[PDB]
């Protein structure tokens, strides 16, 4: 895997994508129009795929041999069947908002959003431009070329080992946490589009992982992907506390941050740092007295050490908590399909049985997360009532 793409497969994905549309059109659901919107993202993906097939009408063989497209269509079918099955098992819970199956539909919608953004970035106007994809940051670009050359997409394991040579990765828990941020399409593959977005968010390249640890992993202000209405909702509690701020990612504008803050008048405003790294904007904003309380907390981090040449560490408890951020606690964070049903001793990490088995059968060393020895295992129930 992944195998070549036949026209019979593309017709199969379309039959699947349509089934998801029919399910989400249900008035009993009453989805949110705010991005990501799956009822718009799917027909756009379909309409763009036709554009791709339109340009490769006379040259279909070369399209099926394209490594990126084989991966994309593989993930498209997997993420679509995952959504269809989500409606199947969830049953009545889908209708009640803020339910665990319903929340997973939001996570999947965000991934479908990331997929279309990647497809339009790699196939502009329906033509493959992957090998000539320009990585914005220079220092990040020369790294990719040295390690992967003209490759559009690479396996996570290959990407992890490569990045490890320049920016050290102390443990597998840091690796899994790193993957949760950079692997937008969630297909165990890293593309130039994904790599570009990440290296733009956590610039400079010289202190890449040292920036990501201090801005996302251990920073209360980090909110990942949120809607502006969701930013107003959380900051509304601290509307009587000028200086209260949070920063988020936007699915409609990848690669840049959006900082929400509380004024003295009692308003919630929102700015976008443009040409300076996030920590440089937070430091300056801290001196100005606008960015004072991350998530309303009186303990604001000192990021001034990032400008200096060199030097902080992160607990493994913080890495594990970061992995549980972008989704619900129910989901296994390895496959992001099945729910947890087994606990590993003595590290206490949770997962599903299929992943643990797949890791052991693949001659893996110990726990899939921390790679520590497995003394014993015990089963857990994640959905006790339903
Ligand atoms: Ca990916
Ligand atoms: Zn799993
Ligand atoms: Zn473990």
């Amino acid at each position: 895997p992944p195998g070549t793409v036949d026209k019979k497969m593309v017709e199969k994905c379309w039959k699947l994508m349509d089934k998801v549309v029919r399910l989400c059109q249900n008035p009993k659901l009453a989805l949110k129009n705010s991005p990501p919107y799956i009822l718009d993202l799917l027909p756009d993906t379909y309409q763009h795929l036709r554009t791709i097939l339109s340009r490769y009408e006379g040259k279909m063989e070369t399209l099926g041999e394209n490594e990126y497209f084989r991966v994309f269509m593989e993930n498209l079918m997997k993420k679509t069947k995952q959504t269809i099955s989500l409606f199947k098992e969830g049953k009545e819970r889908m209708y009640e908002e803020n339910s665990q199956p319903r929340r997973n539909l939001t996570k999947l919608s965000l991934i479908f959003s990331h997929m279309l953004a990647e497809l339009k970035g790699i196939f502009p106007s329906g033509l493959f431009q992957g090998d000539t994809f320009r990585i914005t940051k220079a220092d990040a670009a020369e790294f990719w070329r040295k390690a992967f050359g003209e490759k559009t997409i690479v396996p996570w394991k290959s990407f992890r080992q490569a990045l490890h040579e320049v920016h050290p990765i102390s443990s597998g828990l840091e690796a899994m946490a790193l993957k949760s941020t950079i692997d937008l399409t969630c297909n165990d593959y890293i593309s130039v589009f994904e790599f570009d977005i990440f290296t733009r968010l956590f610039q400079p390249w010289s202190s890449l992982l040292r920036n990501w640890n201090s801005l996302a992993v251990t920073h209360p202000g980090y909110m990942a992907f949120l809607t502006y209405d969701e930013v107003k909702a959380r900051l509304q509690k601290f509307i009587h506390k000028p200086g209260s701020y949070i920063f988020r990612l936007s699915c409609t504008r990848l690669g840049q941050w959006a900082i929400g803050y509380v004024t003295a008048d009692g308003n919630i405003l929102q700015t976008i740092p443009h040409n300076k790294p996030l920590f440089q904007a937070l430091i300056d904003g801290f001196r100005e007295g606008f960015y004072l309380f991350p998530d309303g907390r009186n303990q604001n981090p000192d990021l001034t050490g990032l400008c200096e040449p060199t030097h902080i560490k992160v607990t493994q408890e913080q890495y594990e908590l970061f992995c549980e951020m972008g989704s619900t606690f129910q989901l296994c964070k390895i496959c992001a399909e099945n729910d947890k049903d087994v606990k590993i001793e003595p590290c206490g990490h949770l997962m599903c049985t299929s992943c643990l088995t797949s890791w052991q059968e693949s001659e893996g060393q110990g726990c899939p997360f921390c790679r520590c020895e497995i003394k014993g295992t015990e089963p857990i129930v994640v959905d006790p009532f339903d």
